[PDB]
């Protein structure tokens, strides 16, 4: 052990044995629940230029959102720390992280040849389409993120660990087990940092840079809560799948 003194000497600690297990678990959790795995660039339908609040865009995205929400719940269920928490807390962390995690899984499928992200592994959209379909400027935040993340060269473990950091956010309103959720967080952040030392990215100050993405995903979430209200007034209610409603209010 002895984190602060290794650092202080200039050494970059790689993962302890217990951390490599934590990493194997989050990584498999993510890889299991990540639609179409590594086979996504070919298994993807480009949404027609003409689907262009544009109601038919909205309708295509709401048709696929229910599975995408459920693959996040699945991600969480495969983290034993999440199972150690009370039911109210779990629901509370899911509702909090759900847009954050979906946004991240979209951003990391950004493709610069086509300027598209891919939703659910299956539907590639432009900025325009995602924006006009209900996301507004949340779409711009998501593409700008994905563009940026593409020099971070993240792998499945780094995305998985980001998801675990967002999932274990102890500042959500109403939580009962705050300090336990922070302990699990710190345990993820510590594994994640150690994992990045091992990765030896060729980017100056990679860690703090990656932490700044956590904040941007949080902003994308908060900002999506607001878009969702603007949608309750524009689009119906009958246009909204029931899992969508329950997660977002
Ligand atoms: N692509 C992700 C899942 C993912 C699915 C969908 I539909 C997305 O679009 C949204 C989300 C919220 C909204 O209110 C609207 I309107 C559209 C995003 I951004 C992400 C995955 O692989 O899990």
């Amino acid at each position: 052990h002895m984190e602060e003194l290794q650092k202080s000497i200039g050494h970059k600690p790689e993962p302890t044995d217990e951390e490599w297990e934590l990493i194997k678990t989050v990584t498999e959790a993510h890889v299991a629940t990540n639609a179409q795995g590594s086979h996504w660039k070919q298994k993807r339908k480009f949404l027609p230029e003409d689907i262009g609040v544009d109601l038919e865009a909205f309708s295509h995205f709401t048709k696929i959102i229910t599975p995408a929400i459920t693959r996040v719940v699945d991600f969480a269920k495969k983290l034993p720390m999440f199972c150690e928490l009370p039911c109210e807390d779990q629901i509370i962390l899911l509702k909090g992280c759900c847009m954050e995690i979906m946004s991240l899984r979209a951003a990391v499928r950004y493709d610069p040849e086509s300027e598209t992200l891919t939703l659910n592994g299956e539907m590639a959209v432009t900025r325009g389409q995602l924006k006009n379909g209900g996301l507004g400027v949340v779409s711009d935040a998501i593409f700008d993120l994905g563009m940026s993340l593409s020099s971070f060269n993240l792998d499945d473990t780094e995305v998985a660990l980001l998801q675990a950091v967002l999932l274990m956010s102890s500042d959500r309103p109403g939580l009962a087990c705050v300090e336990r959720i922070e302990k699990y967080q710190d345990s993820f952040l510590l594994a994640f940092e150690h994992y990045i030392n091992y990765r030896k990215h060729h980017v100056t100050h990679f860690w703090p840079k990656l932490l700044m993405k956590v904040t941007d995903l949080r902003m994308i979430g908060a900002c999506h809560a607001s878009r969702f209200l603007h949608m309750k007034v524009e689009c119906p209610t009958e246009l909204f799948p029931p899992l969508f409603l329950e997660v977002f209010e």
